[PDB]
């Protein structure tokens, strides 16, 4: 049955260069942030039917920093507009899409493509509460399952602390989240978790104040005012 049109020029220049309909209309209100990381997955046609590329058949979604450039602009302003579990269909002529140049072999020069785009899960960097930068998560791996632990959870991690790419702590740990400053856990990292999921693989950045602040970390040589970075594994939780 004919999927309603409403909107459907959602290009910023409003030059018709990007249209899109909605196939099934997602949950919530939320959109995906620039630098969000972005879970799809998609397929491409040409105008003749001609499928080009597709992720279904491929293990994992398909996943990227939006709004950075990382795939095609019709891409970055279409994913944009789309709310988790959305599924949408979008025309996009060639300057949003492969230009002149094309994608070999499939694609040719000035093509009008159209894609069918799935947004399953979007994830954002910063993981403070007052998003003031303090905690900045690269996710490596996304983890599974919805849950994620709280203030009193039993964690069980893998951890690297470095700084300035000098590694000064490297265990695997189970605690109780709150009770991480005895371990010489900084803040950061308890709160940082506290974001992740199960099996999550993420590297987490952390400013000075989110860290061990402006005494630092005998212990680890770890001077005052330092930054550091910390690949975190969230092997297993239990809440409470």
């Amino acid at each position: 049955a004919p999927l309603p049109m409403e909107g459907v020029d959602i290009s910023p220049k409003q030059d018709e260069g990007v249209l899109k309909v909605i196939k099934r209309e997602g949950t919530g209100t939320e959109m995906p942030m620039i630098g969000d990381r972005v879970f799809v997955h998609y397929t491409g046609w040409l105008l003749d039917g001609t499928k080009f590329d597709s992720s279904l058949d491929r293990k994992d979604k398909f996943s990227f920093d939006l709004g950075k450039g990382e795939v095609i602009k019709a891409w970055d302003i279409a994913i944009a507009t789309m709310k988790v579990g959305e599924v949408c269909h979008i025309t996009c002529k060639p300057e949003y899409a492969y230009g002149s140049a094309g994608s070999p072999p499939k694609i040719p020069p000035n093509a009008t493509l159209v894609f069918e785009v799935e947004l399953f899960e979007f994830k954002g960097e910063d993981l403070t509460e007052e998003e003031d930068g303090g905690i900045i998560r690269r996710i490596q791996t996304r983890g599974e399952g919805y849950a994620k632990p709280n203030e009193g959870a039993i964690v069980e991690v893998a951890l690297e602390g470095y700084y300035k790419d000098k590694l000064f702590d490297q265990r695997e740990l189970r605690f109780e989240i709150g009770e991480g400053e005895n371990l010489d856990l900084p803040y950061g990292l308890e709160r940082a978790i506290q974001r992740m999921e199960k099996g999550e693989h993420s590297i987490v950045y952390l400013k000075p104040s989110y860290a061990f602040g402006s005494v630092g970390k005998e212990k680890f040589q770890i001077p005052p005012n330092a930054e550091l970075k910390y690949e975190l594994h969230l092997k297993s939780f239990e809440k409470a």
